[PDB]
């Protein structure tokens, strides 16, 4: 697992995708380097 940060809200980083997986309980997201950031962190 690898961290991400957006708007001073930390999250989990998802590689090789551009949307967040819906069943994982994410409340928000932002596009990130090589992929996407999904938050809160796991």
């Amino acid at each position: 697992g690898t961290t991400c940060y957006c708007g001073k809200t930390i999250g989990i980083y998802w590689f090789g995708t551009k949307t967040c997986p819906s069943n994982r309980g994410y409340t928000g997201s932002c596009g990130y380097f090589l992929g996407i950031c999904c938050y809160p962190v796991d």
